[PDB]
DNA sequence: AAGATATCTT
DNA sequence: CAAGATATCT
C-alpha cells in the first residue's frame, strides 16, 4: 500500500543517511545546531523527497501549502479521488536519554477541526486520512560545530543528535487528551514510549471520539475545570448528555 | 570594532555563498523548502561560524542558549567583563519594497529581568539584530555533490544587516498570541541606516514594557508612539 | 489585529 | 500541567 511503502521508505532512509549540515552551491558546509527548531526543519526537509517518490510510484499528486500557517505539510491525492485526500504532517521531539517517554504537538485544535476551512490547504472534509510522520532523537550537546567544512570533511562534522527513530501513524490514534501547547492551542499526543506510537496504543476509541474531544476542549484550565480536562471527564460529559 | 568586523564578515559571507541544501555524511543532498521556517533556520545556522570567528578575534566568549525558547541566540562577553554582555538575535523576512521584522517578546525579560533569557537582562549592554531579507522565488528530489549548481534555491537576493534592536524597533506588535515586538515597517536602507522612530533606547524599552496585549486594552492606553508620548505626559496613566 | 504554522520550558 | 516562550507570517 501507499502507507506501508511510505513508512518502509522513511524507515530505510533514516537508517541509511545521517544529515550533518547545510551546504552551499560553492561547496561550503555549515554544521547543524542541536535545538529543536533546527532539527524539526531538517527532518521535514529529509522527508520531502521520500514522500514524493512513494506518492508518485502510487499515482498520487503531492501538494504543499502555498501559504505559511496552513496545514498539512503534504496533501496527497489521486486525480480520480479528490475527496479521499491524505494529509501528512511531520512532528518531532527529543529525548535526553534514549528510550524515555515522549510527547508531540499535533497541530491546532481551534482551526479546521472546528472550522472545516481555516488554515487548511483543502477543506477538511475532502481528507479521509491524517497521518503523522513522527521523528524522535536523543539530543547531543554542540566547539567543532562552530566552524565551516568542505565536502572532503563530511564524515567529520559533529552531529547534534544520535539515535533518530521514525514512525508513521494516524493522527487520531496517537492523539492524547492534554494540550500540547497553550497560546498556540495545539492538540497534544499521548505521553508514552516510542513503541506505543508505532503500535497505536492511544487513548481514543475512534477517530470520531478524538475529533469530538478536541472540537470541544476548552482553551484554559479554568474553563476545562467546569467541562472536561481529560478523557475520563469527557466520557462522563458525553454520558450526561454533553453538559 | 567587534561590531564593524561582524557586519563586514556577514556582508562578505552572504556575497560569496548560496546555501542550497542539507547534506548527509554519506553525501546525499536534500533541497530546501521555500517557507520561512526553513529560511530562518538556514540563515541562523549560516551566521553561527561567522559570529564565533569574529567574537574569538576580539576575545569574546560565545554562548548559545541551552533552553531553545530562551533569548538571545548568541551571548558574547569577555571573561574579564562578565557584566558587559552583548546579545545577538537573528531575524528574517521576505520581499516580493518595505519590510518588517518580529523582534522578540515584549512580555518576558524586558518586564521581569530573568524570564526566558540566558543571563539576567541587566548583564547585557547591547542587543544586536542580524537581519536577513530575501526575495521568495515564485525541488522534491535528492542530489549528489556534482549537482550542487543544479539545485533550485527557494530565494533570490539575500541582503543582511546588523543594527541595534532599539533603533529598528517600531510601535506595532509583530505578532499577536506570541506578543512580539514589531520593527519599523520600512525600506531595507532604513534598517541599515538606523532610521527608526524611538528617541532613545530608554524610550523603546519603556514603550514595549508598557504595551498592552490586545487592541481593546491598548485603546485605553496607547497604540502607537504618539499615544505613548501622550501617556507619558499624562503621568503614565 | 489576532491567531496560525512547530515544540519547548518550567 | 498550564501557560507562555522561541520565529514570522496572513
Ligand atoms: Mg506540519
Ligand atoms: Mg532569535
Ligand atoms: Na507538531
Ligand atoms: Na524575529
Amino acid at each position: 500500500s501507499l502507507r506501508s511503502d511510505l513508512i518502509n521508505a522513511l524507515y530505510d532512509e533514516n537508517q541509511k543517511y545521517d544529515v550533518c549540515g547545510i551546504i552551499s552551491a560553492e561547496g561550503k558546509i555549515y554544521p547543524l545546531g542541536s535545538d529543536t527548531k533546527v532539527l524539526s526543519t531538517i527532518f521535514e526537509l529529509f522527508s520531502r523527497p521520500i514522500i514524493n517518490k512513494i506518492a508518485e510510484k502510487h499515482g498520487y499528486i503531492v501538494e504543499e501549502p502555498k501559504q505559511q500557517n496552513h496545514y498539512p505539510d503534504f496533501t496527497l491525492y489521486k486525480p480520480s479521488e479528490p475527496n479521499k485526500k491524505i494529509a501528512i504532517d511531520i512532528a518531532t521531539t527529543y529525548t535526553n536519554k534514549e528510550n524515555e517517554k515522549i510527547k508531540f504537538t499535533l497541530g491546532g485544535y481551534t482551526s479546521f477541526i472546528r472550522n472545516n476551512t481555516k488554515n487548511i490547504v483543502y477543506p477538511f472534509d475532502q481528507y479521509i486520512a491524517h497521518w503523522i510522520i513522527g521523528y524522535v532523537y536523543t539530543r547531543v550537546a554542540t566547539k567543532s560545530s562552530l566552524k565551516t567544512y568542505n565536502i572532503n570533511e563530511l564524515n567529520e562534522i559533529p552531529k547534534p543528535y544520535k539515535g533518530v527513530k521514525v514512525f508513521l501513524q494516524d493522527k487520531w490514534v496517537i492523539a492524547g487528551d492534554l494540550a500540547g501547547s497553550g497560546n498556540t492551542t495545539n492538540i497534544g499526543s499521548i505521553h508514552a514510549h516510542y513503541k506505543d506510537f508505532v503500535e497505536g496504543k492511544g487513548i481514543f476509541d475512534s477517530e470520531d471520539e478524538f475529533l469530538d474531544y478536541w472540537r470541544n476542549y476548552e482553551r484554559t484550565s479554568q474553563l476545562r475545570n467546569d467541562k472536561y480536562n481529560n478523557i475520563s471527564e469527557y466520557r462522563n460529559w458525553i454520558y450526561r448528555g454533553r453538559k
